[PDB]
């Protein structure tokens, strides 16, 4: 078998969680505590996050080893859960339905989604290189939503949003587990890529990432700084430039060590 | 939205179960206190299970509703939870890998494969028309296997094999909650079927089936009777139709309340 990659598999197993635990209850008085600049950062990065998609499953027909395919067709149902847990919060926030979608569409043109899609038609759901995907993948694992969930830890430190914070914990930590993922089978690769490809990827997946939090929906009013941010995101990008067993490329310390 | 489709969902999730609850420490003394003629029915029984395939993934593409996607893609996971419980099963069962081997030679040849996937080809992996396949799908995971999940409850009966027998009995379960499912689609329907067709399908699945437990493994030698199983089946198959909105064919009574 391929005994490194079932320990992900029992590791996410183990760590299954539904959106049953999570207890929307005791804090749409913080959401509405807050203030204006703050909830309409909230209810675009929530509807950020339901907008992207197949992924999962295209390497589940392609990575012919049983011990993987089990770990990605269990990665698509936790993936459904997050899914659900923020169409819950999108409806505990942004109760009213005639908001919901004034909204909806509101994202659809959001150049953060032109910079989404047209990397996502450059390097995934491809036709030329498997290695190429997966360092792809483990980008959108990784460096996608990277900015919008330290965002949402920036409540936490404030002690306020009731798993708003503990579901992105809970979700951030499973995408973490992804991304090792991902490494994984890089590092069990075959043929593996030249460092120069798989930095422009990822120097790309960067600044289509900032594009979300530093200038579409700017940090910079929940109480951030959009480019201390920018500095989270190269350092993301660096730890996981590591993972891919690749040297970095923007050298840069921990912004927050929250 | 569709609320009788979620509920099916929410018991499933609310229904998960993992292989690490089973441990099967405790009898392959029954399995060695057993006899030859059941010895390799067991053996046989458990690589018959290993052996079928893509299903709901085929209609987690089609079925365009979002609480059906999201029960799809979950059954694939628990269907992986299943394999895997059998995996390690054919492990202990028949711990030597001299057998495990030469054991799915036997089987990836036996008539009921040759007619397993003979109706796999003319229904199922088709091309002409959604409803069939549903209705076949609800074979798939009705009428098969079937005989020999009842074939195990004669081992609890005699309480021996734990967990084979438990095991057997998540299983069965699960399975009873994917039938049910196939069921309410069909019940959703744009344009049912006649039921003219659906009756056929029924009809060669049972047969199908009955190549397995009361031909090519004969559960008639771990104590059971084959007319009483191919009984069963037909029993099974009515309670189907009923499922399914259409009248019975065989009208057969229980033959065992157990
Ligand atoms: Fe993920
Ligand atoms: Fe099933």
């Amino acid at each position: 078998m391929y005994p490194e990659v079932w320990n992900f598999y029992k590791k996410a197993e183990a760590s299954f969680w539904t959106a049953e635990e999570i207890d929307l209850s005791s804090d749409l008085k913080d959401f509405e505590k807050l203030n204006v600049n703050e909830k309409h950062f909230i209810k675009h990065v929530l509807a950020f996050f339901a907008a992207s998609e197949n992924l999962a499953s295209k390497f589940l027909r392609e990575v012919e080893i049983i011990e993987a395919k089990k770990f990605y067709s269990f990665q698509i149902a936790v993936e459904n859960i997050h899914s659900e847990t923020y169409s819950l919060l999108i409806d505990n926030y942004i109760k009213d339905e005639k908001e919901r979608l004034n909204l909806f569409h509101a994202i659809e043109n959001i150049p953060a989604i032109k910079n989404k899609a047209l990397w996502a038609a450059k390097w995934i759901n491809d036709t030329n290189s498997f290695a190429e995907r997966i360092v792809a993948n483990a980008c959108v694992e990784g460096i996608l939503f990277s900015g919008s969930f330290c965002a949402i830890f920036w409540f936490k430190k404030q002690n306020k949003l009731h798993g708003l914070t503990f579901s992105n914990e809970l979700i951030s930590r499973d995408e973490g587990l992804h991304t090792d993922f991902n490494c994984l089978i890089y590092s069990l690769l075959e043929n593996k890529l030249p460092e120069n490809v798989v930095q422009n990827i990822v120097k790309e997946a960067v600044e289509v990432e900032r594009s979300f939090i530093c200038e579409s929906l700017p940090c910079d009013l929940i109480g951030m700084n959009s480019r201390l941010m920018s500095q989270y995101i190269e350092f993301v990008a660096d730890r996981l430039l590591e993972c891919l067993g690749c040297s970095k490329v923007f050298h840069s310390k921990n912004p927050f060590n929250w």
